[PDB]
């Protein structure tokens, strides 16, 4: 649609540098933190450290990782038709999520993700309550790991966007998993040429690790990302 400025899809055909900025407040809690790193999209791979630039971070870190860019998943050939992600760039969309924690409480979260130069930027802001002192989220009882998740994506006409509803498994250290329910809408900023897509999902894998000259509370992470379940 102009050949002399990449547009959509075509902004994300080699390695893309990612910002990542979230201010949360967690009953209370108020921190900050920081990512940085690059996406793949044409292997569905995001390389991200993130740091707590204020502190200690009052919540697990894996309890972040779906907070902390969609727009880098690897979409198959017979399916780019319906990646709605990368189709709002660079103006980008609003993701906006409410987190449920089973038998705790729950996050809400706004972010905006889209290009500021040729860096994708994902900038949040995240309110936490309803906690418990003595729960898995305050008293740090989650296992620093991550499963593989399935989230199935669907069209939502009358905004222009999409929907997603999942549940993300965090292992608990008894042996226990806690439940986090995602309810997740994304909206795009501008108007232009926007996907609508039919019904699949994002199949989702993430490791985590550390820095070992990391002094800072931090978490590297390692996600891949690829849609599916249209048949070619």
């Amino acid at each position: 649609k102009d050949p002399m400025v990449s547009k959509g899809e075509e902004l994300f055909t080699g390695v893309v540098p990612i910002l990542v900025e979230l201010d949360g407040d967690v009953n209370g809690h108020k921190f900050s933190v920081r990512g940085e790193g690059e996406g793949d999209a044409t292997n569905g791979k995001l390389t991200l450290k993130f740091i707590c630039t204020t502190g200690k971070l009052p919540v697990p870190w894996p309890t972040l990782v779906t907070t902390l860019v969609l727009c880098f998943a690897r979409y198959p050939d017979h399916m780019k038709q319906h990646d709605f992600f990368k189709s709002a760039m660079p103006e980008g969309y609003v993701q906006e999520r409410t987190i449920s924690f089973k038998d705790d409480g729950y996050y809400k979260t706004r972010a905006e993700v889209k290009f500021e130069g040729d860096t994708l930027v994902n900038r949040i802001e995240l309110k936490g309550i309803d906690f418990k002192e003595d729960g898995n989220i305050l008293g740090h009882k989650l296992e620093y790991n991550f499963n593989s998740h399935n989230a199935y994506i669907t069209a939502d006409k009358q905004k222009n966007g999409i929907k997603s509803n999942f549940k993300i498994r965090h292992n608990v250290e008894d042996g226990s998993v806690q439940l986090a329910d995602h309810y997740q809408q994304n909206t795009p900023i501008g108007d232009g040429p926007v996907l609508l897509p039919d019904n699949h999902y994002l199949s989702t894998q993430s490791a985590l690790s550390k820095d070992p000259n990391e002094k800072r509370d931090h978490m590297v992470l390692l996600e891949f990302v690829t849609a599916a379940g249209i048949t070619l």
